[PDB]
């Protein structure tokens, strides 16, 4: 229960991220980073770093998903930046879990239960070669951004009140439909797991 399995499978290095609990690790091909999430954690997020450049104090800058030149975050990470979010022991006794690119996407990533239940609880993933065919407004190095990010405003943002997918957020979902691709795309994107049943892994790159 609350442990966390952060694999990577990707052909480069992968600095590891998450936050409020776990902090930060520098991941080779074939590493495992494991951390335990206290019951009731919320708002969590665990999200991979690339080309990172670090010295020996921990002090540095990476291409995506920068947690303000640190190597062990506190915070958030600067977009594009593919999101594992876990909330555990929330009401009825559940596990609210998902994969998010409103905040971009830079590493195809699956997450999923180490032991599945009926429903929704079972592994998913957002693998699609995002990047590569990544529209040029939203293409950044390593990463391809949310228009929300690009753009701002309410039709992307949704901070003024209820909003609906748009032309660029279906670009998204079209490419990983179980994945939240807009602020309110909750109906699709939102996956749980009774609490205490079972524990969770992430991994950078599953094809490689």
């Amino acid at each position: 229960s609350g442990v966390f399995e952060v694999h990577n499978n990707c052909p480069y290095t992968v600095w590891a991220a998450a936050t409020p609990v776990g902090g930060g690790r520098r991941l080779e091909r074939g590493q495992s980073w494991w951390f335990w999430a206290p019951p009731g954690t919320k708002m969590a997020r665990i999200w991979g770093r690339t080309n990172c450049n670090f010295d020996g104090a921990g002090r540095g800058w990476c291409q995506t998903g920068d947690c303000g030149g640190v190597l062990e975050c506190k915070g958030w990470g600067k977009p594009p930046n593919t999101l594992a979010e876990y909330a555990l022991n929330q009401f009825s006794n559940l596990d609210f879990w998902d994969i998010s690119v409103i905040d971009g996407f830079n590493i195809p990533m699956s997450f999923g239960p180490t032991k599945p239940g009926p429903g929704k609880c079972h592994g998913i993933q957002c693998t699609a070669n995002i990047n590569g065919e990544c529209p040029g407004s939203l293409r950044v190095p390593g990463g391809c951004n949310n228009p929300c990010t690009t753009f701002g405003g309410q039709q992307y943002c949704c901070t003024q009140g209820p909003c609906g997918p748009t032309e660029l957020s279906r670009w998204f979902k079209q490419r990983c439909p179980d994945a939240y691709s807009y602020p309110q795309d909750d109906p699709t994107s939102t996956f749980t797991c009774t609490s205490w049943t079972t524990d969770y892994k992430v991994m950078f790159c599953p094809y490689g």
